[PDB]
């Protein structure tokens, strides 16, 4: 048969826990075609040092205005200082152009479709933004950011920090997400077109209400995690685009850090984050079909007062079933992935947009599982499961 094994710890920090002494019964059992399968972004912590902004009410920037704003080099994780220019000074959104490879119409074009479609999809589903600097606007640097590209293929296409929301060291003091231009927008620098990265306006914006509402507006002052944060993010581009995202579902289908157990709730930072996006993109949109209100459990997740476990806790008990909890509602994840079944919590509601998620099945189990780790094996006997594993592993029966 085949077994989906999953360590259900809820808690991202827990051990990695050991899947048993188990009897080799098992069988012995290509290539990311999209280079956007390949496409990261880096969402920072907020500052434990929350000192609040103080202004005294923001006509200060206008078209043409130079402005040096405090960047992140992702290569070596410093601060940098990048001086930019305001090309376009719209309803909502402030465009600073800092390559000289982008034309005045490309942050025209960028700055537009934020204030005609991006801003109000995240403020309708998501959430709204802060205003620090008490100007009405939220600030779009449009410029290379600086990662390891080159040397990898792997690229950052934008990036959030909460510091921009306080008065600490390298803050902007606003409202601001970051924007790639190369080679997000292609790998011409002379051919970039910015229509390639609108998807990405409605990801980093996300990230920017996401904080408001959670550190701003709630008494909690609790951030989500980022595993949940990065997935409403990314729930974010498939509303934008009304199509899935194929990128990270060809990515999850050629990932061997997820076929051998990688982690939905633990952010692997200094590794494969990219199977962090796969996993994370999937769960939101399981959640979203699991969910009898759909889409609109995305603002409900933002909402609640509580951690983030506690929030997908009262989200799946009050959209899913009132008698399952967080835990089993992680592994039905990982057998949905398996089984698709068109109804249940075995699939995506027969959704197509996830037809060719195709789990990678191994021939012999990790010896140890991250919480929210899983795999998945056959076996050509009537294999039994390990006396010893720890408590938190499951083994279940699909096929
Ligand atoms: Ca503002
Ligand atoms: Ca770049
Ligand atoms: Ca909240
Ligand atoms: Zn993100």
């Amino acid at each position: 048969a085949s077994y989906v094994v999953n360590n259900e710890n809820i808690d991202k920090d827990g051990r990695q826990a050991y899947t048993g002494s188990y009897n080799r019964a098992a069988l012995k059992q290509m290539g990311p075609q999209n280079r956007e399968a390949f496409k990261e972004d880096k969402l920072f912590k907020a500052p434990k040092n929350k000192q609040p902004i103080r202004k005294s009410g923001g006509k200060q920037y206008s078209l043409n205005d130079q402005r040096t704003f405090t960047t992140i080099d992702n290569r070596t994780n410093q601060d940098e200082q990048t001086t930019a220019t305001l090309k376009y000074d719209g309803k909502k959104a402030q465009v600073w152009v800092a390559d000289q490879y982008i034309t005045d119409k490309q942050a025209q074009n960028i700055g537009r479709e934020f204030d005609e479609r991006i801003d109000p999809l995240i403020e309708n589903n998501f959430g709204e933004p802060s205003d620090v600097d008490n100007n009405g606007k939220v600030n779009i640097l449009v410029y290379d950011i600086k990662d390891n590209y080159d040397q990898t293929g792997t690229y950052i296409g934008g990036y959030f920090h909460p510091r921009d929301l306080y008065n600490v060291r390298g803050s902007n003091h606003s409202e601001i997400f970051y924007m790639d231009t190369y080679p997000s927008m292609g790998t011409d620098r002379q051919h970039l077109n910015e229509s390639q990265i609108y998807s990405t306006l409605a990801h980093q914006y996300q990230h920017m209400v996401n904080a408001n509402e959670n550190l701003f507006k709630e008494q909690s002052q609790e951030e989500m995690d980022p595993w949940l944060n990065e997935a409403l993010s990314m729930a974010s581009e498939q509303m934008y685009l009304n199509a899935p995202l194929n990128s990270r579902i060809d990515y999850y289908n050629n990932s061997k850090s997820i076929a051998y157990g990688h982690s939905l709730i633990r952010w692997d930072e200094q590794g494969d984050t990219l199977s962090n996006f796969s996993l994370s993109y999937l769960f939101i949109e399981y959640l979203k079909k699991q969910s009898d209100n759909g889409e609109q459990v995305f603002k409900e997740l933002i909402n609640d007062p509580g951690d983030t476990n506690t929030a997908l806790q009262n989200a799946i008990h009050e959209h899913v079933d009132p008698n399952l909890s967080l835990s089993k509602f992680m592994t039905n994840f990982r057998i949905a992935l398996v089984k698709k079944e068109n109804s249940g919590p075995y699939g995506f509601k027969g959704d197509a947009d996830f037809n060719n998620v195709h789990p990678q099945p191994i021939s012999q189990i990790p010896e140890t599982l991250a919480p929210q780790g899983s795999v998945l094996f056959q076996t050509n006997q009537d294999f039994n499961v390990p006396n010893d594993k720890d408590e938190d592993i499951s083994y279940n029966k699909v096929n």
